[PDB]
């Protein structure tokens, strides 16, 4: 059962969706070096740490933190907050994918050309800019902004709700609802179809994506860094949080994976073999999308920095462009739109039940297996559905960025990641942990992650935090929109809701 | 130990060397369909067959054929002949790789430009043909033909021996000699370095290879087929033999792999997981090289059919071109030249000892473990070294093609593959085989390979044989050179040496 969730909750759309966006927004290749140092310094170390603690305790995420130390036990509650706030917009990511999929059930793709009612008259076809109001946009960009989101001018103007997204969001929630209620495994039928279908097509996208004439500009922008961007701290926090995002760590779902693994079982190899591949697929997917970005870069005459839209949903623009350029677009458009669900639902299936199994034992005597649990699954889905309706609003894209940058990223993941390595290294003792691991996997793991949990990762988490404090640059959308002061406070309160889980519990735990 | 040889003898240079050549010589995409039908019809079926029989008998290749049936026991002897005739030129393939590697230990690669003594004055630089004796050649083409082979005008003119290749061939034989004598495993130190280094760089070659502006022509030529080429039978036999070559089947080395696997062990999954990947890596490598071929195709102004040299050694032309175009050519040239040994030596290490373990028990009372075996390893290497000196001669490239097309390919592999599936399906009985397999791997394998061994594979082997008989087109080099009648007879006698192993043994076995 553990292997199934590895292909499920462990694998996330952020590898193919957020990773190219996070790299794109933070310059180009200047993202890669912080990505790699954060990976090799904390990511794989803390990944093996949380897997091994879940295996050693053979219990849940919340209970393991208490067992290691009665103090600092709020990491589990923070993880529950993070997974809920992650689900509430991951589900609307899948809703956007499904709405796109339904729109692709046509002879001609809607974003192939912009001659429809919704498209702005200033829209202009992609190919003819060079064959022949200087600001000219692209049909695919417009489709995502208006037909899909109908983005409002500002967050202070919500606007009318888009019923088309709501029904699509209704479908994905029900799909997640029935499988969990019926006890359906994350991978339907044969795991191979849920596994080889993603890997094959990312290669398919990679093959033509690299074949595109503009791939040379994209790869150079993807790989070559800028030292100037390294000074500005937001590239560091984004690179780190991508590590805590793609590997779905500091969520507590992977802790259940450890309990699933046998107490006497070598999980060390499984951590790094899957961890390196997860970065490899993310890196490989970077080549395809950035080549597509490079392909559109030379051919609109616009720089690579502003050729794309610097908002979440980049994977909803680049690859849909590629499939239109790829022969027989309708067949390829559906398949890529299918797997986006196949990459997301399994992630959703594992992670959503992650807190469900975390909450059933958290509040016993009322969540018994049977009548009480079925309403709870409906209860948790319904309350999250209503919270998910904020993004269905025309102005909900601005709300969407708030969760993405604050609820399950930014300082939120750095703070919890610090306290995860802090408790083991100093309070529990890294040597005490390794003493079990020698008896668990059969041999001593390398001291390198012990030092990583000791100084490297604590400095990596702490260093970016103060760098953000002194060099506080407010978050922006599409590098052109500034949120109001109250909007930032709403996003921070979400982080502070995850922040105060730990500091309050010690105050809570000391009183009795 | 079985897994080590999977990364060793099972993986061959023919995936990255012979597969792109065989596809290139037989048109373009017209090679793929016969490749795939032969794969799914015989390749994986007969692969699982030979693995499962090696596992069931837990013995050697020669002994297993006798155990299944006293008649038709010459398949083992034929396999020994095939592995010896394969080694004798696989080793000089590695010798060419090493000579190239030693020539690459310089600031400027010798084939980057042709301004040296050996290069013909009619040679001309690659880049300037379009910036500005119509037949103009390429510096990389000349380098392989003269500096590396000094190819003679005809096979009837051997010419002086090239001492530079002989010492390089001496090095590789010694390298294979010491490891086998010292009992060194196929993969040195950590298997990961011998495994991740090949896979990483083929992606590296793929990344820029697809990035090359001419990749569009190459992929279209790689994928789009021609029905006209399908009529001419040589595309069929080459596609089939590539299956029997890349998977190293009908050699008897993989039979030792079956004996290594536990009697009660599910080897069925290991066969298809590794088999599909072997085709996948071959197919993926096809994209990189043909894009390189497409890259040079548009940029010399010559058609894709004749842009390259239609002789064995294509992987010694395309990729060495790519590394020169790839920035910092010296660093990349060495690494690709290292792995060609790393892909070949492990293949050599497993296969050469394959007959050694096959011959030690074949002739007991004289090949005892100790003094008798050490001279035999020297004896087998020395006699093969002298036979390998034929290719070191300036005219040995024409000899080289004779082994490649006859000794370990062509009708040679079809004839043995037919008799492998013939004995199990009719004499032994496919149902009798599956009865064990149900008790071996725990469940019944799919009837599909049973029918494959019954009618599909026998028709596939038989059909191409008569098609070659009636439509007999003599072998040619670079689609421009015709061998003399005696040269063809010498090549056929080599096949007939492998052919007559079976028909004689029944005549031999019936007398006593
Ligand atoms: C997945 C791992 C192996 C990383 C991928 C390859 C690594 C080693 C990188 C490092 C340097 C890179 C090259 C740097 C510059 C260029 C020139 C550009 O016009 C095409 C891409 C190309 C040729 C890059 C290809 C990928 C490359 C070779
Ligand atoms: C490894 C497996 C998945 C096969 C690889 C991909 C398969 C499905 C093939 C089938 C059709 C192929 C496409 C057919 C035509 C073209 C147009 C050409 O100008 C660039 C390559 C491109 C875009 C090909 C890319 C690879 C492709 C998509």
């Amino acid at each position: 059962d553990f292997v199934l969730s590895v292909a499920g909750g462990f694998v996330g759309l952020g590898n193919v969706w957020r990773f190219p966006y996070l790299c794109y927004k933070n310059g180009g290749g200047a993202f890669l070096i912080p990505y790699f140092i954060f990976l090799f310094g904390s990511g794989l170390p803390v990944f093996f740490l949380e897997i091994i603690i879940g295996q050693y305790t053979s219990e849940g995420g919340i209970t393991c933190w208490e067992k290691i130390c009665p103090l600092f036990s709020g990491i589990g509650y923070a993880s529950v907050v993070i997974v809920s706030l992650l689900n509430v917009y991951y589900i609307v990511i899948l809703a956007w994918a499904t709405y796109y999929l339904f729109q692709s059930f046509q002879k001609e793709l809607p974003w192939a050309h912009c001659n429809h009612s919704w498209n702005t008259p200033h829209c202009m076809e992609d190919t003819m800019r060079k064959n022949k109001s200087t600001n000219f946009t692209s049909p695919v960009i417009e489709f995502w902004e208006r037909n899909v989101l109908s983005l409002s001018p500002g967050i202070d103007h919500p606007g009318s709700l888009k019923w088309d997204l709501a029904l699509c969001l209704l479908l994905v929630w029900l799909v997640c609802f029935f499988c969990i209620w019926k006890g359906v495994r994350s991978t339907g039928k044969v795991v191979y179809f849920t596994a080889t279908f993603p890997f094959a097509m990312l290669l398919v996208l990679l093959v033509r994506g690299l074949t595109l004439p503009g791939a040379g500009a994209g790869i150079k922008f993807y790989l070559y860094p800028d030292i100037t961007r390294l000074e500005d701290p937001q590239v560091w926090i984004d690179a780190g949080t991508q590590i805590f995002f793609s590997y779905a760590i500091c969520l507590g779902a992977m802790t259940s994976l450890g309990s699933y693994n046998k107490y006497k079982y070598n999980s060390y190899r499984d951590c790094m073999l899957l961890g390196c591949l997860n970065s490899g697929t993310s890196f490989v997917s970077g080549f395809a999308i950035f080549s597509i970005l490079g392909f559109m870069a030379q051919e609109q005459g616009v720089d690579i920095a502003d050729v794309a839209e610097s908002g979440p949903g980049l994977a909803f623009i680049a690859y849909p462009k590629a499939v239109t350029m790829m022969p027989l677009p309708t067949f390829w458009s559906i398949l890529f739109f299918i797997m986006l669900l196949l990459l997301g639902l399994d992630s959703q299936f594992v992670e959503v039940e992650g807190q469900i199994t975390s909450l059933v034992d958290l509040y016993p005597s009322f969540l018994r297996k049977g009548y009480r649990r079925e309403i709870f699954i409906a209860f948790v889905c319904s309350i999250s559905y209503l919270l998910g309706l904020t993004m269905v609003t025309e102005g909900g894209m601005y709300v969407f960025q708030l969760f993405d940058y604050y609820a399950a990223s930014g300082v939120c993941l750095l703070w919890v990641a610090f306290f995860e390595c802090f408790v083991i290294a100093w309070i529990y003792g890294g040597d005490n942990l390794y003493d079990g691991i020698e008896d668990m996997i059969g041999y001593r793991p390398g001291p390198w992650m012990k030092y990583s949990w000791a100084v490297i990762t604590p400095v990596l988490c702490v260093g970016c935090f103060i760098f953000s404090l002194v060099k506080y640059v407010p978050l922006t959308y599409n590098k052109t929109y500034v949120y109001p002061n109250w909007a930032i406070g709403l996003g921070w309160s979400l982080a502070l809701s995850s922040m105060l889980c730990v500091p309050l519990v010690i105050v809570i735990r000391l009183c009795q």
